[PDB]
Parts: structure tokens; sequence; C-alpha cells
């Protein structure tokens, strides 16, 4: 019945009656959370009048499926939420989806409800603070300095992905993470004795995190706020805190696998309401005193973020080119004709991989974009990811790197790496970041890229090794559908430059992108540079790169497929048919573009063939015919796997000519023209 | 120089020699786990010329890119593989590819290569043996006694998803798994000091694993050998076994990032010849006396065989219905007429969602075919995995189930789920598994699914809640791009049945596949039954539902989306449109049928439009315009969303005689038709 009392059962109750107004969702992990969900908000400086305030403490709900609580905070606090969004907690366009969406929830740092996913985030949100304060702070202007706060629960902690963040938050000893773990030992199973019986605690000891464990979170803030305090002395460390709690408490179901997931009883709530001093008959109830407290907290904040605003000023003064470019990333702007630094070829320079072609480009603008970083997961140098001169990401008591470094050294983690990368991104100040592996094990880390086109996160995987290509190490290495799975998520642009003036467009586009995920398709293998390239018109996403005005046939391709395409239509004049050529680098940029634009490189009244050694799926949006690969690889040398799938000048050139017999007689029209 | 230290040294001269043929592949750890390699193949119980006993102890190389180490043992022993092949080694059409394919190489029980899967692979063999042998063995009768023993690397213990399987195979106390990290202290990016400071062992002994540490590995067989011993005494607990190696151990260039991946230079292989006593000027020598000796200990594995043989028949005759189950399972034969238990409908029947017609197809057919055992990943309640009445496999002594149970209970571990029941089907006598999960998180296993494909194993995922029809839970639960991800990839049966008999069909092909892996795409809810549908028709993959001789147009949609285009097919009637409706709930299967059955389906001659609440990717191969969703989700009631994003019989209306209205004047041919 203290006022601290009152604010944990009216969070509580707000979210029991947003469930039970939706007849939907979670109240388990909110009645067991409530209490600490209370003590960790009082310790975090925010702004709810200012969301973006680069010196804020951060908070994820790895335990998505929990989102009523966040959202009962977010109301409580003034937030741009109210109780009248939570009436409508899981119904269509509400500010109040059933898990939590960045784009939507003011105060939502990222997107979660898949599990393991907001831990990652953390540990990202984490490294980039750390990155972010080596690079700015000086004496006497602290202008980073903040914590990163994550709630998660058992779910998360079996998800493969968050050991991997775990291990590597470890290993570079960031001690201004705090994640606390809701011990309830229930998930939708029932106990976790049927498949969670590890020891949690001594795995984390064994990643070198720091452990507190609070052996009465249902109700000890004390202890909760206490192991806080503790958690910021250990500056070495991330710290885990061990929430020991009832899944649902208070609930006369408490303690069982029914309350995670489904509405509470009307008569369940209406005990839980009087045992708490509240009136079973009302819903939604805010107690005047628990906004007062609440607010006291806000007010205290805003003059903390006041004095930072005023930190910032006179570190302008004392620092003014760190000052202004600190100003800079805060608006969002990149520098100024950055872009003049991407490298430009001509079609008398020499043969380049893309991947190469990608390292020259990373060399050239790294020192030019500060807010560039990134890493490879245990694959630098094959994906040629670190410019040279640069130092890694790692604690300075290793000797290895220090924390104003740029390059980081992910191991062999590719979904933790790509859900880092989100929260890089989400830590803001223009972050631009970006994580190499082979093509083929971009798909290990599928449900941290979904997140990325979801959230809007201006994250980029550079992907090398992108087919049959890459040759000897077989099938098992050789991407076949990975495209076409990304290319149908939407918000993905997925770029595969065919040459160097290409490669430098994919980067524009993925350094000037802030709300589109890029994933670059490498090549190992050596490209020409090609005759009728350039930034400008690869750029477009798609562009006529020979322009046939009396064309049988257009040829549409990407990647080391142009080059093919480009050798055909030498083959095809000695058998009389002429042809034109498309380059297709970004088909999503490609689709971008005006009507009219699309219509003059994919006109009607010519039978248009794609090219491509994936998949064929997505490729009758742009093409009539399609050849492409739809079974695994092969284990050879790369040119002798091209021949053995007629990826040949000669194979092209007989698949074109069928098409063009395929269609005498036909009237065609653009792929690009639909019904509705 | 005895015989074993000559067979050691035999082993790393091959693994080098075919290396440095193909100008191609991995040394390293072939040359630092050949002692590992000789001591535990002279423990296991195999015989060469008969890769499929079901009593053979397993192996799996989970570093596959070390196969040029186990190419070499199978050669060694006699296997179906020899020094002619070794010289082939990553050549186009050889029998030893880059990385390891069961399909390819005799004694690669699994397909390895993506890190972490093999562990999880064996994993799931040693679930299969405890399962089988509970199931099989009596008193004097040890059908099933094997073990299973896996090489894995620090890559493997980085990746998430052996830490997933480590943390089940402990809970599960699965104590004839021996696995052995090759603790080399070097990956692709240097020293594990860069990324993984981790402790391992910690970690290991945290999920209840037993370790034996070896500190000289390089050479200390009998300390490895011990260490095999001393696991099997542990029969509650899967052993870790530390192996510190030296990454290239002879090499000049041992214990560097450099040996990991290329070729030795030609005079590093002259010194390590004449240092082991070989002949610098030879390759691929094959000392006569490390051919007897191996010998020697296949044929003491032979008269193991023919000793197990004699107590199988001895079994038959004492237990003569468990002998002619075990018999008909070791043939690949399901039980005689087992289909008939399949549940089938009628247009009279209720309404259901398909995740409950397929529990009622798992409690029917689990009791009538005893090679049917699976699993949820922490949704059982959801997804409708587990049939009343069974057990879950568990052992004994945690009183939750027992190593005879046929459901696996495996935590939120999606991706070591499918790597896990690849082991499974990898085991053999016929098991036919299954794994449960929300579609949209079958993605998080994407690098195991796309292994089931690769290795032609016969494993189902029953993936509930396919749509935007689960409803409240909202976009981040909502698959868009899913099934166009896993259609795309070769040899994906993913079946989206429609009602009862469909779902019927669905089981009947997963169940009866030996090649093919099924993804099971099953509704949150109810759908009618339909007039027109049954298991035979819908085990042709796609049929015609509603026939209409003088159709305006087909309408082919799947799952819950063929009820809408009956639906529609009423309002058309309305607007003096006439139409057609095909089912297509597989089209792996249906493309697999004869082409003059796939014309009766999809005729020239009459506009083809696709519905279907996710990705048009694909939908070309059997469609002319496609209606479906190209963009993310929404968190609400989903009759709500459906009416949102116009998937209402109205709405399919619409654009089916836009459709008409598109095609008048023109002539249209079948979408199965193409030019080459
Ligand atoms: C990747 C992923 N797999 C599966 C799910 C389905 N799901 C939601 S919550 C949940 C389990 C909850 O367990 P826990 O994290 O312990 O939550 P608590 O029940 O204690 O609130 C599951 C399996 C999911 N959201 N994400
Ligand atoms: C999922 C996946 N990601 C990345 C790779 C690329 N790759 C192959 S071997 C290897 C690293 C080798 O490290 P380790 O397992 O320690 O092998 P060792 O160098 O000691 O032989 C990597 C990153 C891969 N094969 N699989
Ligand atoms: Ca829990
Ligand atoms: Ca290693």
């Amino acid at each position: 019945s203290s006022v601290d009392q009152k604010a944990i059962s009216t969070i509580r109750l707000l979210a029991v009656d947003a469930v039970a107004a939706a007849n939907s969702g979670h109240p388990g992990a909110p009645l067991g959370l409530a209490p600490a969900a209370h003590a960790v908000f009082k310790k975090m400086r925010f702004n709810p009048k200012d969301t973006k305030w680069i010196n804020r403490d951060r908070f994820v709900l790895s335990n998505g499926h929990a989102c009523a609580l966040l959202y009962s905070m977010l109301v409580l606090y003034g937030y741009d939420l109210t109780v009248e969004d939570l009436k409508k907690f899981r119904q269509l366009g509400s500010k109040t989806p059933g898990h939590p969406e960045n784009t939507d929830v003011p105060g939502a740092e990222v997107t979660t409800g898949p599990l393991g996913q907001g831990i990652c985030n953390g540990v990202g949100i984490a490294l980039a603070q750390a990155q972010f304060a080596a690079t700015y702070n000086k004496p006497d202007f602290p202008i980073s300095d903040s914590y990163t706060y994550v709630f998660l629960g058992d779910g998360c902690l079996m998800e493969g992905v968050s050991s991997e963040a775990s291990s590597l938050a470890g290993h570079l000893q960031l001690g201004n993470l705090i994640a606390f773990w809701d011990d309830n030992k229930i998930s939708i199973d029932g106990s976790t004795e049927v498949a969670f019986t590890e020891d949690v605690i001594a795995r984390y000891k064994s990643y070198g995190w720091h452990i507190v464990e609070v052996s009465d979170a249902d109700t000890d803030i004390t202890a909760i706020a206490a192991a806080i305090d503790e958690a910021k002395k250990v500056t070495n460390k991330p710290t885990l805190v061990r929430l020991t709690t009832t899944i649902g408490f208070g609930s006369l179901a408490q303690g069982t696998h029914g309350v995670h997931g489904a509405p509470l009883k009307a008569d369940d709530i209406k005990q839980l309401k009087t045992k708490w001093g509240f009136n079973p008959e009302e819903s939604f109830a805010v107690p005047a005193e628990v906004t007062a407290s609440y607010n006291e907290h806000v007010a205290e904040n805003q003059k903390i973020q006041q004095q930072w605003n005023e930190l910032f000023a006179a570190y302008k003064q004392k620092y003014p080119e760190l000052g202004a470019e600190l100003q800079r990333r805060l608006d969002g702007k990149l520098p100024e004709n950055w872009d003049k630094a991407l490298p430009v070829y001509t079609p008398a320079d020499a043969a380049v991989a893309t991947r190469k072609l990608s390292e020259i480009v990373l060399s050239k603008i790294i020192p030019e974009v500060p807010e560039i970083i990134g890493g490879s997961a245990d694959l630098t140098p094959s994906n040629l990811t670190k410019a040279k001169g640069t130092v890694d990401f790692q604690p300075a008591a290793t000797g290895l790197g220090d924390y104003s470094g740029r390059y980081i050294r992910y191991g062999v983690r590719e979904h933790a790496m790509g859900a880092i990368m989100n929260g890089i991104a989400a830590f803001g100040a223009n972050y631009k970041n970006y994580g190499g592996t082979f093509l083929n094990f971009v798909s290990y880390a599928a449900g941290a890229v979904r997140l990325s086109a979801l959230s809007e996160f201006p994250i980029t995987w550079v992907a090398t090794h992108d087919s049959i290509g890459l040759g000897e190490d077989g099938p098992t290495h050789q991407p076949i559908e990975t495209l076409a799975h990304f290319r149908a998520t939407p918000n993905i642009s997925v770029w595969r430059p065919a040459d160097g003036n290409e490669t430098s467009a994919a980067y524009k586009s993925a350094i000037e992108s802030t709300h589109t995920p890029h994933i670059l398709a490498l090549t190992r293998q050596n490209l020409p540079q090609l005759e009728g390239s350039s930034i400008e018109k690869a750029s477009k996403g798609g562009y006529t790169l020979v322009q046939q005005d009396k064309a049988d046939i257009i040829i549409v391709a990407t990647g080391s497929e142009v080059s093919l395409a480009v050798d055909a239509l030498k083959v095809l004049e000695g058998q009389g048919i002429k042809a034109g050529v498309v380059s297709l680098p970004d088909q999503l940029t490609f689709d971008k573009q005006s009507e009219e634009y699309k219509l003059s490189v994919l006109p009607d009244g010519v039978p248009i063939l794609s090219v491509e050694v994936m998949s064929t799926f997505g490729w009758s949006k742009y093409s009539h015919q399609q050849f492409g690969l739809n079974r695994f690889g092969a284990s050879g040398k790369a040119p002798e796997i091209f021949k053995l799938f007629e990826f040949t000048p000669e194979g092209v050139a007989e698949r074109a000519a069928k098409t063009v017999a395929f269609y005498k007689g036909k009237d065609v029209v653009s792929p690009l023209r639909s019904a509705f």
C-alpha cells in the first residue's frame, strides 16, 4: 500500500485488463515481471517526449509476448501511448500490436516477439554505445554513458541465437549491458523440467558474465534496485540478474502454463483487483498517485537531458570538429559529398571479383564516413570486409583492439551477427553497419534478417561466394533458393552487382538507406568491367546495358550472368538474332522506379529471357522465360560447373533462340503489365 | 614407427595429397585430428561392406571442411571409396566432394559442411538409438547398443544450433553420445582469442555433459582411447572429449590460420613426408602394413555383425511379433495397409482447423506405425503434435518419460530440432519423424531444413499458424516469404492442405517418403470440408476441385484460400462469369505428375488466377495472374485482416473479373508451357 506497491499493482492490472479487452494475449509474464519493470524504469534515464535522446538508457523486452507490460509502462510514463490505445491492444490498426514493433510503438527500441532476438539486439545497442562513447567522449564530456537493460525469459535462453550473442558480449566485456532473466520455471509445454534443466547461471559465468540472483523477485524491488547498482559497479562484464518469479503472480492460475498465453477468467481478475485494493468493477484504472510518482521521475530525467544538451553545446565549443560530426550524425545526415569517395571503373580496367570490389569500396568510404562499422562471422579473409589500417572493436584490456575500433570479429555466429546489427542500427546516431558471411549462410540468420526488414533498419549483409561460381566447396555452400527467399521478403534490397560501377552503386544505396536493409550478393570469381555500366544507371536498380532498337529478344541478368548475357549476344548475332541486355542489380530499387522508367527497360513487344544461376522464383516479374538453376550445385572447378549446367554463351544463346521461336506469331506485352 | 604411428602418418599424408591434387581444400584439421580419427575408428564397430548394419557405431564429422580426413579413413578401411577417388577430391562428379554428402559418399552418415549441423545430427542419431534400443532390446537380446562419435571444431561450438542441441542432449542423458572437440585455438579469422574466449568446458558441464581432457592429442592415442573407455562408463551423460591439438600438425605452417583452408606448399609436403618416413617423391602412399592392421579390425567387426545377425534370428524366434516388426523396418517397409488408419471426411462434416486435423491424423497413425516419433519446439498445445496416451521421450531417471517414449519436448530450439530430425532419419530403421513449430519460425531452422533436402531425408515439419489467419499475434508471427523460400529449395514437399481429406493426403505423402522432406503448413483457424476433395485426388499434389467445362477463368489456390475460391466462384456466377477451381496442396508432388495430368488440371485456353495469402513468388509456374500478399501482416482479429487485404469472396471475384477482361482478345496457353 505504498505508492511503489500501488504502481506495481497498476502495471499488473493494466496488462491484465488489456489482455481481457482483446480476449487475446499473454498475462503471465506481465504479472510476474511488473515489480522488476517498475524497479528498472525507476533507474532508467529517458524522456517520453524525446524518444531519440542519444544518451537515454535503452530497454528491450526480448520476451516480446509480454508486451502488455511494456505498453503499460509507456502509458504510465506519458509516452505517446494512452489508456485508449491499451483498450485497443491486439486490434487491427492500433498502436498496441500483439508483439512490439519499433515502427509503430513509441518507446519500443526494436521489434521483438521472435524469441532470442531482443537480447541480441541489446548486445548490439550496448556494442554501439561503447563504440560511440569511445569515439566521442572526452575529459569532462561524458557525451555517452548510457546503459542497456534487457528482459528475457526461458524461451530466449533456449534459442541458440542468444547463446551466440551472450558468448560474444562476454568476450567484449560489455559492462553497460544488464539483462534480467524471468526465472519462472514455466514455458508453453509446462515445467522447464521437461526440456530446460541446464545450469543457466553456470553457463553465463562460462561466458564471462557477472551474476546477481534475486530470489524473491515477486516482491523484492529493493533487491532488484540493488542488483542494478551492483551491475553498474562491474564495468568489464555484462550482468545477468536472475529474477525468480511466479508466472502469473497473483492469479488463481499463477505458476501454471495456462497463465502464459491466454486471457484470465473474469472471476480471477476480480480477486486480483480486490486483493490489491482496486475496484473489481473497474478496468484500466490509473491511480493519480502513481501518475504523480512517475511524473516526478520523468521531470528529473528531463532535467538530466537539459543538462546533457548544455554539455553537448560546450562540447561543440571545445571540440569543434568532433562536435560538428556528432551533430551531423544526430541529424541523420551523411557527410556532404561522401559518395565522391566511391570507386569508379571503365571498361578498360581489369576484371575483379565483386568481393574484392567491395573491399576496395570499404577501404575508400570507411575513412570518409565515421558512422560505418562492421565485421564478419569468421570470414574476414574470404569476405574481404576489413579495411587495412583499421583497428578491431575489442575491450582494450585484451590488447586485441579498442572500443573505438571499427571492425567486429563476430566469430561463427551469423544469426547473432544479424540481430546485433539490428541493435547497432537501433542505437541510432546514423550508424551504417555491416556483416559479412557467405551468401548461403545468411540463411542461418533468417530470423534476424526478416526483423531487419520489418523494423526498417538500414543494415547491410556483405554476402560473398554467391553461387556455383565459388566452385569446389560444393552444394552445401552454393546458394540456390537464397535470393528468392530474401527478395520475397518485404523491404529487402538484394543487390547482385555485376562489376565495379554496380558495386559502388550497391554501396551507395546501402549506406544512404534509412529504412531498408541490404544484402549484397558478391562473387568469389573475377568479372569483367562492363561497357555501359555506371553508378548513375545502376542506382536505378535496373537499367538497359545494351540497347538494341530492333531487338528480337532482351536478356535480363544480374551479377556474374550479365557478362554471360553480353557474350551470348555475340553468339546470337552469328545466328541472325539481335539481343538487348538489361542489368538488374536490385529488384526492389527497380520496382520503386516510375512505371515509365521501368517500361523503358522492359518494354512491350519483345520477348524477355532472364538469366541468373539461382532459383527462377520471382523472375517472371521481369521476364517471359527464365533460365535459372533449380537444383543443388556440385563440387568442382567453377567453370566446369557452369559448363555442366549450360550457363555458357552458347547455352544462353540456345535458350534465347528457343524463346524467340516460342513467341513467333504471338503478341507479347511487358512482364510489368498485370490485370490488377 | 609403430604400425599405429605409420597409420596416422598415412592418414595425414593421404589428406594432404588429396588437397594438393585438387589445389583446393582444408589440410589443417585433418593433420590435427588424424591421431584421434585413428583411435576412434579402432574403437568403432562398422562393416565397410554393409554401411547400413543397424547396430554399427556411427561417426559424424561436424567440422565437414576436414573431409579429406574422413575420406582417407573410408579408403583405408575398404569402404566403396578408393585412392583413385581421393585423387579426384573436389573434382566435378567425383565421390569425394569438398564437403561430405551422405547421398554420394559411402560411410558418410549425414551431410556436413555448414557448421554446427553435424553435432546436432549426432544428437539425433543418439536419440534414435536410445529410442530404438528401448523399443526392441530384451533380456539376453542387445539388439541395439551402439555409440555415436562426433568430431567438431571451434566453429561448431560458436554456432548457436550446437548450444541448443547440447543443452537438450545433456537434459536427455544421452550416454552413448561421445563428442570430440578439436581444441586448436585457431579459426579462419586467426586466434580464438579474438572472438571465442568462453570457458567451453564449464559450459558443457552446465548442460550436464561429462568431460575428458586430452592435453596432448597430437600424439597421445593411448589417452584418446582411454577417454572413450571412460565415456562408455558414464551411461547417463553425453561426453565431450577436449582434444588439444595443433592445427596443421607437422606442417611448417602448423598453428596458423593459413593452414586451415588452403593447400600446403610443395616443400612443406616434402618435409612432412621425410619427417614421417615416407618418400617425398610419392603421393597417395598406402603402406601395406597399415592396410593389414585396418583389415584385421574390419574382419573382427564383420564377425561381430555375423554374431548380431544370429542374435537377430534368435530374437525373431523368441519375440515373433517384435522380430517381424523389426525386420519390416530394416527392409524399409511401412506396415501393410497402414494408410487405412488415415481419417476420411465428407462435405457434411464440420469445419476443422488443419492443425486439429493433423492432431487427429497423428492420433490414428501413431498407434499403427511404431517408427513414427516426433515432437514440438515448446508449442505442443498450439501445434497439437502429441497423441493422447503416448509417453514422452525422456530418461526414466527423470520420472517425466522413458526412452521408449514417442514424443520429444524439444524446447524453444527450432534449428536444433531440425538438425536432430535429420539425425533421427539418418539412424535408419524406417524412422518417420516430425517436429512442430509455427510456420514463421521454421525459418529459424533454415540451415538444417536445406540439409534435409540435400541429404534426401524424409523428415516432416508440422508447421501450424500458417498465415495472417493466426490473427492477433501479428506480423512478427505471420508468414509471407516462408513458403516461397522452401518451395524454391530443391527437393522440399510443401503441403498446404485445405481440409480433412487433403490433410490425410499430406500425411500419407510425408510418412511414405523415403527421400524428400515435408513441410505441412497448417491453419490456426477452422476451414470447411470441401465438396470434391479426397485423399486420392489430393495425393496428386494438384487436382481439379470444381470442373467447369465452359470456364472463363480457373482459380488455383491452396490451404485456407481454396474455400475462399469456392465462395468467389459463387460471386462470379452472379456477375456472369463461370469459374473452375484447382486445389494445389503440394507443388512438388504436382510437378512430378505426368505432363498430360498436369495439363488436365491447368489447361490451355483459359486464364488462370492464383490465390494464396502469402508471397506471389513461384505462382507464375501455375497461373497467369497472382493474387497474394507481398507485404507484412497486421495485429488484429483474423477476419478483419483478410477484409483489410481484400482476401474476401468479393475481392477475389473482382480480381478474377479483371483477369478475364485483361485476356479478352488474347490467346492464352497454359502456364505449364515453356520455350525450353
Ligand atoms: C522463435 C520463436 N519460436 C517460438 C515462439 C512461440 N512462443 C512464444 S512465447 C513462447 C514460450 C514462452 O516461454 P518463456 O519465454 O519462458 O515465456 P513465459 O511463458 O515464461 O512468459 C513460445 C514458444 C516464438 N515466439 N518465437
Ligand atoms: C554455418 C557456416 N558458417 C560459416 C562457414 C565457413 N567456414 C568453414 S570452416 C570455418 C571456420 C573454421 O573454424 P574451425 O571450426 O575452428 O576449424 P579449423 O580451422 O580449426 O579446422 C568457417 C567459418 C561454414 N562452413 N558454415
Ligand atoms: Ca518461462
Ligand atoms: Ca579451430
